DNA sequence: ATTATGACGCT
DNA sequence: AGCGTCAT
């Protein structure tokens, strides 16, 4: 009743750039704009692997994780842009630099948590309080929410999509109590006004479009963001959760799309998020552990407490390359040459990071995969990272991995290596 | 040959 | 510390 917490304390947004790498290439090359187009890494094997897809191309069935030759079968007019290659490997610097452009704009409105190269969470609770005091109690005009959907509306008592969006927004605004500065629905609405302003600034100052979700926590904001892409934002209220979750497959909620979610489905014999409400907290903890059980008990009621961490910069700076099939590394000279290539890219990125961000990494993580192992990483070992020098880092990585060569010959490497990975970690202020 | 990154939990 | 999971 009056003591039952409802998880409505915060206003949280999730901003995700639409088909980011594609947009970066479309800004650079206007010939690619408003076209079916995709971004690929490499080219010789099956035309390269697609990693990002414009919405025009998605309409033909093109998807990430598809070979370009196969995508061209679905979409013969598909346009392609290739990721830059430096030192023999894909180099993602252009997209990291574009990401910094967007993150710095978002940080003007509120403190952000960089969740990926193209998405960030935003804690808007305080900004919403401020804008509400600036409002002095006037309602919010629909004109302030020109790209916002209200999930679950319209309802009850109409042929076009924009008209649907506007009907739902009108129903939502008509039911707002704008006199209560602590109304969670009002707070979410003001949050959506601010996110309209943030997205407008991003597009004005970079050319890039994005989608966003606004709700009371990170999981609901992420889920909301996906409901109406591209170039739109969605408000998911606390009240919208029972209907939304009643037909939501469990795998759609962030962290449940893998083995844990499959086990929730199998053990409990359910399909949808809302079905979780029928279990006690102790029942869920008994199946899925104390932490997961409490998280699921609260999540299926729309409640989640994970904070938006104040972190705009990545915690790690890494370099990795797969060597699939017959390109696996089988000699010592090969392994050394590629460790050097990775370490040279790492040195360049670390030196730029030190100048930009006033910090130094102190630990080097070396990971490899050996032929025949299904796991991503066959081995991870750390060593000290005391100087930003590529030859030193590559010799140190070789030292930590050389015991993995089971060949009796000094020159050959067996079993051959199908992955190398160098990662700089444990940053200290400098 | 579903690649190149990231974050975070477990023990 | 080293390994696994999840995202995409
Ligand atoms: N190198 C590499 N980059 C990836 C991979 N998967 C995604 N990316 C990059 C390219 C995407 O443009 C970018 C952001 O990913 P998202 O999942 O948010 O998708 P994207 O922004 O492409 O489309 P969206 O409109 O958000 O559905 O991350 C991958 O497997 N390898
Ligand atoms: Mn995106
Ligand atoms: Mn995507
Ligand atoms: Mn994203």
């Amino acid at each position: 009743g009056p003591h039952m917490a409802t998880g409505q304390d915060r206003v949280v947004a999730l901003v995700d750039m639409d088909c980011f790498f594609v947009q970066v290439e479309q800004r650079q090359n206007p010939h690619l704009r408003n076209k079916p187009c995709a971004v690929v890494q490499y080219k010789s094997w099956k035309g390269g692997g697609i990693i990002a897809v414009s919405y025009e191309a998605r309409a033909f069935g093109v998807t990430r994780s598809m070979w370009a030759d196969d995508a061209k079968k679905l979409c013969p007019d598909l346009l392609l842009a290739q990721v830059r290659e430096s030192r023999g490997k894909a180099n993602l610097t252009k997209y990291r630099e574009a990401s910094v452009e967007v993150m710095e704009i978002m940080s003007r409105f509120a403190v952000i948590e960089r969740a990926s190269i193209d998405e960030a969470y935003v804690d808007l609770t305080s900004a919403v309080q401020e804008r509400l005091q600036k409002l002095q109690g006037q309602p919010i005009s629909a004109d302030l929410l020109p790209s916002t959907y209200i999930e679950g509306l319209p309802q009850g008592p109409t042929v076009q999509k924009e008209g649907m969006r506007k009907q739902g927004l009108f129903q939502w605004l008509d039911s707002l109590q704008i006199d209560n500065l602590t109304s969670p629905d009002l707070q979410l609405t003001v949050g959506a006004v601010i996110v309209e302003e943030m997205r407008a600034a991003i597009e004005r100052e970079t050319g890039f479009q994005c989608s966003a979700g606004i709700s009371h926590n990170k999981v609901l904001a992420k889920l909301a963001c996906g409901l109406n892409k591209p170039n739109r934002q969605t408000l998911v209220s606390h009240g919208s959760v029972p209907q939304l979750f009643s037909q939501m497959p469990i795998r759609k909620i962030r962290s449940l799309g893998g083995k844990l979610g499959a086990s929730v489905i199998e053990i409990l014999g359910i399909e949808y998020m809302g079905e979780l409400t029928q279990f006690t907290e102790s029942q869920l903890q008994s199946h899925f552990g104390e932490k997961n059980g409490s998280w699921l008990y609260a999540m299926c009621r729309g409640i989640e407490h994970d904070p938006v961490k104040p972190r705009q910069l990545p915690k790690t700076i890494g370099c990795s390359k797969n060597f699939p099939g017959k390109t696996a590394l089988a000699t010592r000279e090969q392994v050394q040459w590629w460790l050097l290539q990775l370490a040279q890219e790492l040195e360049e990125r670390l030196t730029k990071d030190r100048n930009d961000n006033d910090r130094v990494a102190t630990q080097l993580v070396v990971s490899i995969r050996v032929q025949g192992d299904k796991r991503l990483s066959s081995l991870r070992r750390c060593c000290a990272l005391t100087r930003y020098d590529a030859h030193k880092m590559s010799h140190d990585a070789f030292t930590v991995i050389k015991n993995c060569n089971t060949s009796g010959i000094q020159t050959e490497w067996s079993p051959p290596l199908t992955m190398l990975f160098l990662c700089a970690t444990k940053f200290s202020a400098s």
